[PDB]
């Protein structure tokens, strides 16, 4: 797969709308297991090996998927998934609210059992800039003898990567809508 990653960002065949957002993904994607049952503890190690929002997210779900460090960084999303996973990933419809978020990729793991998500929101407060696109990731952690639970991860917020539900909602007010995306 990281070998196909490298013929992609490399290839001739792109439209020059998008050479320089390819080149800036060139310029910081670096490419070097890890249980099946991720750990809490995993996840923040895992987030702290790949620290752009959308760069960062993709990369580290691209490592929960492979239960492997791989990619890193030293932008459109489709570009980026089009890039590391050779497809634009499907997205959920719209959801209006983290808390919405939250049941959706439960409801996902109780029936299916896929456990690994990028979030899409549109109006993140980031500092000083305010209400802006960000994304971010979310793992269901399964431990012994507790109900799974969603863990948010956010590896661009590296004063605090793996915020609880509580924390994450006090960057967002009711503007805004939330996506759910997966690599299969
Ligand atoms: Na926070």
């Amino acid at each position: 797969s990281s070998q196909d990653i490298i013929s992609r960002i490399n290839s001739k065949n792109i439209n020059n709308n998008d050479s320089n957002e390819v080149k800036r993904i060139k310029d910081a994607l670096s490419i070097e297991l890890y249980p099946q049952n991720l750990s809490r503890d995993n996840l923040k190690q895992m987030a702290r090996y790949v620290n752009n929002c959308v760069l960062l997210s993709a990369c580290l779900h691209y490592n929960i998927h492979h239960r492997q460090d791989i990619l890193s960084s030293k932008l459109d999303s489709a570009i980026v998934d089009k890039i590391i996973f050779g497809h634009e990933l499907n997205q959920s419809y719209s959801l209006n609210s983290i808390d919405e978020v939250e049941k959706e990729i439960l409801n996902r793991y109780d029936i299916k059992r896929e456990s690994s998500f990028i979030i899409s929101a549109e109006n993140y407060i980031a500092p000083i800039i305010g209400e802006s696109r960000h994304d971010f990731n979310a793992v269901v952690i399964s431990e012994y003898d507790k109900k799974p639970y969603v863990q948010f991860i956010d590896s661009w917020k590296t004063s605090n990567i793996l915020p609880s539900l509580q924390e994450i909602k006090k960057h967002f007010s009711s503007s805004g809508e939330f996506y759910v995306r997966a690599y299969d």
